[PDB]
């Protein structure tokens, strides 16, 4: 499984370990010469463990569901945390087993709901490097409402950067200096389903979206993608969500 220490790290490193995060990922087949997420996998196989060090040395390790990315629970210790939803819930039964004691967090791990419990929008909220490293730390010893913000960090600085090269640029660059992420880095966030979706209606259609994707850009001027000559599809998204989950 991956890891990522915090301490020594520059842009170039950071770089490493999202390269490695996207090839631990297993796919098939590519479309359009992008890897397709698997449909669904069986057993601890559906789970990827990221092992995170903070600059102090101390760390979280975090299950990702291979089949979309998404962040289920961390163990820090010997306590282990999940998310309050089914999904997190299967997913405690294949990982973090020897852990002492078992903590379900009070919402489930959408942006939305964990805004909510943040008590601010992502827009809101600096992200970079130095913000991963203290989100390491505010995962170590438990609070709900701080867990919420600093789940938010690691996401995007994670996840989100392993989807859209673009996104880890936007860390890279926030290597020493956190800032809040842009307007084109959220709607690429809020994008990857229906992107996904459409990159794949079009390989049986000339490479033509059925339905285009509107995103606001890097200046904050609304952009419709319609097919899969753009620069979102040619260098920018990395991983398809499978049709099957959508
Ligand atoms: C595919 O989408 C592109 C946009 O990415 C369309 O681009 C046309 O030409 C340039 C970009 O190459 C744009 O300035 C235009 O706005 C588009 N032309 C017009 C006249 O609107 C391209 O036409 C689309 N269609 C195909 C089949 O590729
Ligand atoms: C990015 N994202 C959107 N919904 C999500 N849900 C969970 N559980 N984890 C995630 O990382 C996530």
């Amino acid at each position: 499984d991956v890891s990522f220490r915090l301490s020594g790290a520059d842009p170039s490193s950071y770089g490493m370990f999202i390269k490695d995060l996207r090839n631990a990922l297993p796919h098939t087949e590519k479309v359009y010469n992008i890897p397709l997420l698997l449909p669904s996998v069986s057993g601890a196989g559906r789970y990827l463990l990221m092992h995170l060090f903070n600059y102090d040395g101390n760390t979280i390790t975090v299950a990702v569901d291979v089949t979309n990315v998404y962040i289920m629970g961390y163990l820090a210790l010997t306590t282990s945390y999940f998310f309050n939803e089914p999904a997190a819930d299967l997913a405690s039964q294949y990982v973090f087993r020897s852990a002492r004691r078992k903590i379900t967090l009070p919402y489930s791990g959408n942006y939305e709901r964990l805004q909510i419990a943040a008590g601010k929008p992502r827009e809101k909220i600096p992200i970079g490097l130095p913000a991963l490293d203290t989100a390491i730390s505010t995962l170590l010893h438990y609070d709900s409402t701080a867990a919420a913000g600093a789940l938010l960090v690691l996401i995007q600085t994670t996840a989100e950067a392993a989807r859209f090269k673009y996104i880890e640029q936007q860390i890279q660059e926030r290597a020493y200096r956190d800032e809040v992420p842009s307007s084109a880095t959220i709607s690429l966030e809020n994008s990857w389903s229906g992107l996904s979706k459409q990159i794949q209606l079009a390989q049986g259609n000339n490479g033509v979206f059925r339905t285009p994707t509107v995103l606001v850009d890097s200046k904050g001027n609304k952009v419709q993608i319609t097919n899969v000559t753009s620069n979102v599809v040619t260098s920018n998204i990395q991983l398809l969500l499978n049709t099957k989950n959508i």
